[PDB]
């Protein structure tokens, strides 16, 4: 044929659905299941709708007929099949007039046998009546001939053949073709591809684009039309290696964290620092990769935050550099480092390690400059990586990956990192498994939160909220308070770390720092809005807010004020993404009540929210800000990638040993941990 | 036919002309073909004409199965 | 899982005598399928479980081989070594 890839399948102007024996009889072959019927129709209907060319090939008219007579076939099966195959072709096409009318397209049914394509007079024939019906926006029912007749599958193809048709489109029961029987260890659904698969093997073989779906999934066609990977597609254009599907990435990165598992001895580190010279040596030529890609951005002008993002300086590629040689450094003692030293008894000495997580995913919009701090990360963590960027940035990206490639090359050499381009569709990514541990999302809010959406059944890193907090007590200073919600708002307003609800004490309305908090956002240009308490409370003042639980990223800030500190604290429990808060008062009992009774993954006292920044922490440098409740709050470093594993060195020992007949004890002496 | 099968004989109608059903059933597309450019119309008329058939002899409780050849 | 070696001293034999002292129903791997006569039959699939008196059992060349298989079908809970080699 001509059509080559999924993409290609919003270009087919001719189509042939064959539905199958089993998808339209209900599951006794003595009736009919519908709901699948009618939504094949529906689709159909639809799909000719938009100017393709349809024309069905149902089989299994035998259940109509079965169903219909039902009395008859009772009253001779006490007294005494293809019969019944005629009259239900009669009723089902009733049936799918009605239906269709229902759409205003209208169908005529034909019949025909394999004998009828062998001779040549009537393949004339009844092409001319195809042509003739296609002509005039009609949907022929091609049928067998049962009557002269002895699964009709060979007809369907054999039959595009003639027609040449665009896409044969092969609905059935199964979902796909595995590689080997599913009764065994590697049933790998080949949905590409290089009985059913004899007839598709030939209809390709006439230049016909074939595939094979599952009935019960829904919008199957609908689906397959735009390309989803579903159901079987096959071609053997095998036009590049494009040397991974989806997943040999995947297991190669998991040989190679097993790899550099071997390798901790300043080798990550010395490879690390080489990652680091060929950032700053080769410069030349990543810059020029990203202006060639930034001009290529510019005439699509996308997003000023990605319009701005994506840009890079060789001030930035020395602030990588700085950075990368500080993790080098300091990213030392960081895997196998022990955490338990302890014996049970007499040569039981039992000590938990420090080791990697596996196979770690990052997800992020175009920000090339995060890519080699995330993959140092990976290099001195010592587990695989694989990588996906958006759009832009592409080629970059590539460049860095070259750079990177050769920087792991020169010790250990092995390629535990990959990237995921050409539009390896997200969601069918995460649908992988068994592979994947840590999808680490990094773009933002949208971005984090399409994942946590989408993704199931797969850990994912991040948050996507930050509706942080900010109480004022009744005995904080004022200009103290002052500045320090001023920076706190105005410092990078578009922050995820940002105060976007400002809490007051009820007695500090009387000071009017209210009013000069207000005079000061003014100042700052920050529209405010107020909360239902403070609606209650003043004239008409600040307009009210809409939703104490929505998010601004722009210059504005709700405000509220509630009575007591317990009252603060229940409203942020209720409201607060247990993001972030700080603190402002000058008693300590309270202070303590706060920093208790707060369940934030990070609280402060008298700080700036803009603090949240890890490096800040003197936690190297940061990867992620996690507000799930497990292994993870808020800024985490490097620890955040490592796991632990129960190691034990016996020399004779057994279970029952330590049963009442031989005379091994307990101790659980805490050896001193290394 | 259908008194003379009730009856007890036994009857095969052989209906020709089929044609007329679908010429008449289209009519539209037909008419805005003729402008702008014949065994369709009859395939689609003997759909038609069979559920026509059906409806008809279903009437007299009998019931019918097309045969093509 | 046991060596390839340590087939020949037999201790195959033995510890499939001593499951017999415990009645415990072995079935074989493709490996060891191939090793001997008829033997003990045919594990069904090696990611199956048994809970009750059953064991699979299989050999291997080496320790990486068997680090591999484990790998492919260890549920990575669980696992132990005899040797005496550090
Ligand atoms: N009736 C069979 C083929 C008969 C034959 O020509 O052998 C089919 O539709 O698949």
């Amino acid at each position: 044929p001509t059509f080559t890839e999924r993409s290609q399948l919003k270009y087919a102007r001719r189509l042939v659905v064959k539905l199958g024996s089993a998808v339209i009889t209900r599951e006794d072959n003595h009736g009919l299941a519908l709901g699948r019927l009618a939504s094949i129709v529906e689709q159909v209907a639809e799909c000719h709708l938009e100017g393709r060319e349809v024309m069905m090939v149902t089989s299994g008219a035998v259940a109509f007929g079965k169903q219909k007579l039902a009395q008859e076939l009772l009253m001779s099966l006490s007294m005494r099949p293809r019969a019944a195959a005629a009259v239900g072709q009669s009723g089902l096409m009733s049936l799918y007039d009605a239906m269709f009318a229902q759409y205003g397209v209208k169908i005529a049914q034909v019949l025909v046998t394999k004998p009828d394509f062998y001779n040549e007079e009537t393949r004339n024939n009844l092409f001319c009546t195809l042509s003739e019906l296609i002509s005039l926006n009609i949907v022929p029912i091609i049928n067998t001939n049962d009557a002269v007749s002895p699964d009709n599958d060979s007809l369907s193809a054999m039959l595009a053949a003639e027609v040449q048709a665009d896409l044969l489109i092969l609905m059935s029961d199964v979902d796909g073709i595995y590689n080997k029987p599913p009764w065994e260890d590697g049933a790998k659904l080949m949905h590409t591809y290089t009985s059913k698969v004899k007839a598709a093997t030939w209809a390709l073989d006439r230049g016909v684009s074939v595939v094979i779906c599952n009935g019960m999934q829904e919008k199957a066609i609908k689906t397959i039309i735009g390309g989803r990977k579903v159901g079987t597609f096959f071609t053997e254009a095998t036009e590049s290696a494009n040397a991974v599907p989806v997943e040999v990435m995947a297991e190669n990165a998991r040989t190679g964290s097993r790899q550099m598992q071997a390798l901790t001895p300043a080798q990550r580190a010395s490879a690390v620092n080489t990652l680091a010279d060929l950032l700053v040596s080769r410069e030349k030529f990543i810059l020029d990769a990203n202006a060639k890609d930034l001009a290529e951005a510019q005439k699509s002008g996308l997003a000023k935050p990605l319009l701005s993002r994506l840009s890079l300086n060789p001030a930035k590629l020395k602030n990588l550099s700085v950075g990368l040689k500080q993790i080098a450094e300091d990213s030392h003692k960081n895997v196998g480092r022990v955490l338990r030293r302890t014996r049970l008894a007499d040569q039981l000495e039992l000590k938990q390690v420090t080791v990697p997580i596996g196979v770690l995913l990052v997800i992020f919009e175009s920000r090339p400059d995060s890519l080699p701090q995330v993959a140092a990360l990976a290099m001195a963590s010592a587990n695989g990586l694989l990588l996906k960027g958006g759009k832009e940035a592409a080629h970059s990206n590539k460049a860095l990956m070259e750079l990177v490639k050769e920087a792991l090359a020169t010790v250990g050499a092995e390629h535990a990192v990959s990237l995921v381009s050409t539009r390896e569709e997200i969601s069918d990514l995460l649908s992988m498994e068994n592979h994947i541990d840590l999808i680490i999302p990094r773009g933002s809010s949208d971005l984090v939160r399409s994942i946590q959406q989408q993704s199931l059944h797969i850990p994912v890193l991040g948050h996507a909220e930050g509706v942080c907090h900010v109480y004022i007590d009744r005995d904080a200073d004022l200009e103290k308070a002052l500045r320090i919600a001023r920076d706190a708002k105005c410092d990078y307003p578009a922050a995820c770390n940002a105060m976007e609800t400002l809490l007051i004490h009820e007695d500090l309305m009387s000071g009017a720092i209210f009013g000069d908090v207000c005079n000061m956002l003014k100042r700052e240009g920050v529209k405010i809005y107020a909360g239902p308490r403070l609606n209650q409370q003043l004239t008409f003042g600040p307009p009210a807010a809409k939703s104490l639980k929505h998010e601004y990223g722009a210059l504005e800030c709700c405000i509220e004020v509630v009575p007591s500190l317990d009252e603060a604290i229940n409203h942020i429990h209720t409201y607060g993404s247990s993001h972030t808060d700080v603190i402002v008062t000058e008693n300590d009992a309270a202070a303590r009540q706060f920093l208790g009774s707060v369940d934030s993954a990070c609280v402060f006292h008298n700080a700036s929210s803009r603090f949240a920044d890890g490096f800040r922490f003197g936690l190297g440098a940061e990867v992620g800000i996690s507000t799930a409740r497990i292994h993870a709050r808020g800024p985490v470093g490097v620890e955040g990638l490592l796991t632990t594993k129960w190691i034990l060195e016996g020399q004779d020992h057994a279970a029952a040993d330590f049963a009442e007949g031989g005379g091994r004890t307990w101790l659980h002496e805490t050896l001193p941990l290394d």
